[PDB]
């Protein structure tokens, strides 16, 4: 239940370079929320997360190679991912987006894994 997101810790914060060229598809400004979506079977790949605001307006294509360290963690419940563009400079040109993970403390090693896999921050 509530009980939950009480047991729901912050892990840490990753750097999520989303590709600028999707600014086409619709991202958003400064100090907005965005939210992480993968697919059941993307042509990137099944692991692609498809990037999308606060309105559930997909705002662009993650990266599949990124989404493929995120999408374990999504689909195996590993931690709740948030995400924000704080100064929504995928629009300029690109920038890694302030990403954070929520999830309860016996999943710890299993969300930090994926991130070890790739060589992001644990």
């Amino acid at each position: 239940g509530s009980d939950e997101e009480v047991d729901s810790v912050l892990f840490g914060s990753l750097r999520g370079h989303v590709v600028g060229l999707r600014y086409y598809t619709g991202v958003v400004n400064n100090n907005e929320m965005v939210a992480l979506q993968r697919d059941p079977n993307n042509p990137y790949d099944k692991n692609a997360i498809k990037v999308n605001n606060v309105n559930g307006n997909q705002v662009g294509h993650l990266k599949k190679e990124l989404a493929g360290a995120l999408a374990y963690i999504m689909d195996n419940k590993l931690a709740q991912i948030e995400g924000v563009v704080p100064f929504g400079a995928n629009n300029a040109f690109t920038m890694p987006l302030h990403m954070t993970f929520w999830g309860k403390e016996e999943n710890r090693k299993a969300v930090s894994d994926q991130l070890k896999k790739h060589g992001f921050k644990l």
